[PDB]
């Protein structure tokens, strides 16, 4: 009756700790509602759900929940890759009768022609390694559906992504498949969505400089954003060269309306071209430089307060901050706002040069409004304490140390503030992204395995590089920028989890060492790989003239001298001889949902909480941090009463009477870590990061004193991105 | 004790001021020539200067208008000879200065006049200067002149540098270039006031990249964001260049429709207009006043019609409104029939039911009902439910405008091009548009009041004679004009359409002793539009005989020996031959695909002091700039009859501008100055129709209903439609 259920579940606890998992208990909760017309697929789904709500009891419950769902996904699915591929291709849309392939014919053909080999390279076992909430995330958006029914197993998608990247190179494809399915690294969603399909828009981010300062020019740029948006790209726009409000319009005879009305047009564009349908408007980051006359209004665009004609709330906002400005704040001083029309080219030059031009324009009469630099400064942080944005990036720091600095002045960053690339009136910059699951490399022996991490890294460089060519650009200028400079963005995830599996607290000296080494190898490995490609395919079109082409690597620009781990001199001897294929390589991105799939914490970030909520459909589930939960149960200290204590503390282990110290250090949240140490650790690794890194500052005691030193700390440390989002109480 | 305009300081003499006013009552109604009433007020307050005492002088004169409207042409004389006193005599010298302009900004040499256009003038200083009659400056009223000076006379910082005549001549040569014979000829009529070109021409003729046209009508390129944003660019560009637009938006697929290539669903008409609405607000020509004007045209079968009508309500969720825009329905006969016979009406998505907007009439019906048979219909409502929504919208915003797709298309000489998908911002222009043609139009309006005889009759012969110069002018503009988009140019050089309108029509009736709606007025209306047609065709033929026909002429209703009245099945009166005309078009043909189109004359009628366009006087008491004005003819008639006692204005205001009950005013004058609210709107409809048998485009036709409701509104629309008008309604004015 009820056994028929239990031992069906039991058949799937096939390695989980059974002193904490009790399948008899999932049965209890399932029993509620006896065969009142409940199908086996229905019942199976009820079980994994029940099982998942019991994660708070032990993490293995989540493994189980996952197994049950996967088990079903398999009983509802074709066991043969080549077969699914064909069906995906043969899809007829019932609504209009049109044959509408779901994979690319050419991908199918590379597959059919290699049926046996590929088909049998799959281990459908690997599907069972996803944890329940990762699986649900995949199932929701990542596995192609036919008629609302999921057609692909996860291994299928993974194999589609590989033979979509590597086309005829089966060996290469089969390599990538194993790396992907064994969870060593993953490509970014755009690639997981489109590799092997028709519009293979495989790129995650786009930068573009506003064209000219005209109505013709503005609208052209807009048209570009709409198209890029329709390709569900995320953009950054440099807006600083547009006339300010009041400025003269010579042709008509009147007065420029300023940045707000124009920005309000972009806003409603982001709402309109939102993939077609629902929430998450298009998503643009507008980048101002704080010398621009309109800066003060630009800062109130996201405020939750009326005069609707003066808000632009679906946009995102960032400061392209020059050094001069930071000085004039810290050493209390006047700051003079010009109109980029009275005062040309302020944006097209940086640092030593920049400061010359500004001070020139200034003591020359050509200011339009002089204010105390501190009055602006506080206006900034008044919106950040309010809205979390604008993001803080240091224009001069980005230009000072970008291997792309020979192309001209880098005019901004992207949506997520880790990409620092050049844009012109005829190049929109692009980036292809993947991430390393750093947790994967801590040895069965509590050491780290840098050889394998370098080794894997080398593969990722190859793939991302193929993508550049394979990829479909939304606008010709994107295709241009990309073939010209061939930049890529290698990134990480689970860096938190690495430490935890090493027993290293986050802010510990040992963790500060690994953080160095970990990003040291990745960069050593990517270069070695790019350098290899350069031997094979030639160095990129704009190579000679750049920093590395003049013998200077990233850390050189930071004056960082790296650890014994790798022999730079030898790698440098290679790059000297062949060059490198890729203009830039490393750009740790939020891993917003890729990490959510694999099971790790996002990016370079520590644990926000030790309990957190995931909701699935109508289901809502409290997830305790896995590492912690093993440590606690696997030590007898865990019970339910305690769960609620921790939950009574937003998620802090800290006050809990009977929890050991080595564990408290280990599992302290971010609201508990020295943010100064956070920025110091980003700075230290940033030396081996040729792009920026999406860096969030978590203050909880949300006062202006504590924040004003944060930014300046960030700045002086020499960071390109000082702040992504300000997350607070 | 007041410092004169020379530095040298004369005493304030209460006889000096008054006889200096006499000099300018050189043409005035004797019994109300009282400059002793004037200096009494001028010398009441004294706080030095001539120019400073001339302006108070000239304002206090304007304020004695509601005693007699000659005080208002005098009020203008003492502001215009004020202006005269320090604005250069000779014209060549003035056009000279404009070119030499070196502002102080980019302190850069910034020619306020065309390269060539003085090379022409000073190639002639003599002939053009000895053509100007600066006494014509004294023929304006105060408020004409103040709007003339406000923005039509070229300012050289603060000080306006042009005299009225000066700006007129500028235009005359900015149009005709080398042909001085026929540039003086134009200048004559223009300063004599027998017509005017529209503002853009008045503004830019003879300047350096001449924005010479006001109308643009385009249709939304394709149904893709690629094309949606191409159009938006176009509109921004046109907007920048002053241009008013109508856009045909019916081909964009409905809310909910499938996006194949993203596998999502269109957010629909609304989210997209919002981008347009904000564009209108952004590109408002630079800074202030009013958002670029875009009228948006939907056909009522489109799935998003009910939202469309909500866009203008100034009450509703923000991301669901679009108040800065303008809304017009492009209505097919089917829809009206379905309403009147109370049947269902099917809403479809242009992506599922393509090319509905591509065809009209007996053909559209086939395709549409075919779509019904195949059950490709997204929603079906009772046509009357849709109707009701329409006139809620009008009941509370005066829009949408009502044009009739099939009347437009069936009666257009542009037929042979395809289906006209929309009209212009003011609903007078009915022109073809396609993926790479945007229709333009160049306007001038004839001052109808000016063709009445001394002994009270109509001079149809000169009406005709003037009209001809006008078309040769408007046509010479097509070639001389500067277009903001390639497609605009292409369209115009292909089909070469021309928009000739009118003003001062109510005035024409009054001057002829006619109550607006009388049999006499009803005929004269028929007959003055009969002539304006014959006239402009006689010239368009003449032009084709000289320059050849226009590119797409052959195959058009005219090339098949069919003129507008023929397309309306109406017989012209005995007045003109027609038999003889059709014969010379049979051989030579015509240079202009379209000729006539009574646009409103918002600004240019205020200038020449005529009542707007083709309508009645709306009140007998109104307000310019504040300063008051009782209708010119009523006062004249009242005062010269003795009926106008001081008191009696307070009576006519009390009952909101009506003379229908003041027991003093005889039954005949009561007839003659009936205001619009007192005139049968169905008669103003029957008339527009009677008249528009001679207008090859449409005519912007406001409808006035004091206290509206579903009854009256449906009644008048259906009537307007039955009589076969292309524009059924412009604005609904209530109140
Ligand atoms: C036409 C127009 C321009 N602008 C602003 C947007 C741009 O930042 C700025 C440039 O407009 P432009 O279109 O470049 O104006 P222009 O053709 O007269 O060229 P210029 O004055 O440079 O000689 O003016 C408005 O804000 N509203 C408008 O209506
Ligand atoms: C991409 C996109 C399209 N649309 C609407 C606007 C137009 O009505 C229509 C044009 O979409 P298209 O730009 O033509 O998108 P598509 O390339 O996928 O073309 P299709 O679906 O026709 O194969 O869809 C949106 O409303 N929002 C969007 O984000
Ligand atoms: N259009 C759009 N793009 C986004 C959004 N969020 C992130 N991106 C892009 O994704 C990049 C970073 O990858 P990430 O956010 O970690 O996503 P993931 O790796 O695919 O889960 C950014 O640089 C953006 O260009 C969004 O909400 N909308
Ligand atoms: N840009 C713009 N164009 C207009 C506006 N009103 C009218 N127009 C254009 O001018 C035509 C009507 O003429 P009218 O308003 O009387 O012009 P005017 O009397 O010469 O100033 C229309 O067909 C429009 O194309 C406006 O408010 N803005
Ligand atoms: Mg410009
Ligand atoms: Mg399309």
């Amino acid at each position: 009756m009820f056994d028929k259920i239990t031992s069906r579940i039991q058949k799937l606890c096939y390695g989980l700790n059974m002193d904490f998992v009790d399948p008899a208990q999932i049965t209890m909760k399932v029993i509620q509602g006896l065969y009142s017309g409940v199908t086996t697929v229905e019942l199976d789904t009820l079980a994994a759900e029940t099982a998942a709500t019991l994660t708070t009891k032990h993490p293995d419950y989540a493994i189980l929940a996952a197994r049950i769902a996967v088990s079903n996904l398999h009983k509802e699915t074709k066991k043969v890759f080549s077969d699914v591929m064909e069906d995906l291709y043969n899809y007829i849309n019932p609504h209009n009768g049109k044959h509408s392939p779901m994979v690319a014919k050419s991908t199918l053909d590379i597959v059919l022609a290699n049926k046996d080999r590929l088909n049998s390279a799959i281990i459908y076992d690997r599907d069972f390694s996803y944890n329940y909430f990762g699986f649900k995330t995949l199932e929701r958006s990542y596995l192609l559906k036919i008629n609302g029914k999921v057609a692909e197993r996860p291994q299928h998608m993974l194999m589609r992504v590989s033979v979509g990247i590597h086309k005829e190179d089966i060996d290469a494809a089969i390599e990538t498949y194993n790396l992907l399915s064994e969870r060593w690294f993953t490509h970014a969603s755009p690639t997981l969505f489109n590799a092997g399909t028709n519009r293979p828009q495989l790129s995650s981010c786009f930068l573009l400089s506003m064209k000219d300062d005209s109505i013709e020019g503005i609208y052209d740029t807009l048209k570009q954003c709409a198209l890029i948006s329709k390709s569900a790209g995320g953009i950054g726009v440099a807006v600083s060269c547009i006339r300010a409000t009041g400025s003269y319009i010579a042709g008509t005879n009147g007065n420029s309306n300023g940045l707000v009305p124009m920005l309000r047009v972009y806003n409603n564009t982001a709402r309109y071209v939102d993939q077609g349908g629902n929430k998450r408007p298009g998503a643009f980051a507008i980048y101002l430089e704080p010398w621009h006359l309109d800066i003060f209004e630009f800062l109130d665009l996201k405020k939750n307060t009326g005069k609707e004609e003066q808000r632009a709330r679906d946009l995102f906002f960032a400061l392209w901050i020059p050094d001069l400005f930071m000085k004039r704040v810290e050493t209390n001083q006047d700051w003079s706002l010009m109109c980029p029309n009275e005062c040309p080219g302020l944006d097209e030059v940086w640092g030593e040069e920049f400061e010359k031009l500004y001070a020139s324009y200034e003591k020359q009469g050509r200011v339009r409004k002089v204010v105390k630099a501190q009055q602006l400064w506080y206006a900034i942080i008044e919106s950040q304490t309010e809205t979390g944005t604008p993001y803080m990036l240091y224009k001069d720091s980005c230009n000072r140390k970008s291997n792309q600095q020979n192309l001209g002045t880098i005019k901004c960053s992207n949506l997520c503030t880790e990409i620092v690339e050049y844009t012109s009136k005829d190049e929109v910059a692009v980036c292809n992204l993947a991430s390393l699951a750093l947790n994967m490399y801590v040895t069965s022996e509590h050491t780290y395995d840098f050889k394998k991490l370098a080794e894997v890294t080398k593969v990722v460089v190859r793939n991302l590089n193929k993508i550049i060519d394979i990829n479909y650009y939304p606008v010709p200028e994107a295709c241009l920028s990309n073939k010209r400079h061939r930049p890529i963005g290698i990134g990480v995830q689970g860096l938190a989890d690495a430490f935890i599996l090493m027993r290293y607290p986050f802010e510990s000296a040992e963790a500060q060492l690994l953080n160095k080494q970990i990003f040291e190898t990745i960069y050593y490995g990517a270069l070695e790989a790019s350098c290899d490609l350069a031997k094979e395919q030639g160095p990129y079109e704009t190579y000679e003239g750049s920093p590395v082409s003049k013998g200077i690597l990233q850390y050189d620009m930071w004056n960082v001298t790296p650890t014994d781990l790798w022999d730079w001199k030898v790698l440098k001897e290679k790059i000297a001889k062949y060059g490198i294929r890729n203009s830039l390589l490393i750009a740790p991105m939020p891993t917003a949902s890729t990490a959510q799939i694999l099971g790790n914490n996002e990016s370079i970030e520590p644990y926000t909480s030790n309990i957190y909520t995931r909701r699935v459909l109508s289901g809502e589930f409290q997830i305790v941090n896995p590492h912690l939960l093993k440590d606690l149960t696997e030590r007898g200290l865990w019970h339910e009463e305690m769960k609620n204590q921790i939950i009574a503390c937003n998620g802090s282990i800290q006050s809990i009477p009977e929890i050991p110290d080595d564990l408290k250090q280990l599992y302290k949240t971010v609201w508990e870590i020295s943010q100064k140490t956070v920025l110091k650790m980003a700075a230290e690794r940033g030396a081996f990061i040729d792009q920026s890194q999406s860096l969030n500052i978590h203050i909880a005691e949300p006062n202006y004193g504590k924040l004003t030193s944060m930014h300046f700390y960030g700045w002086k440390q020499g960071l390109k991105t000082g702040m992504y989002y300000l997350r607070t109480r």
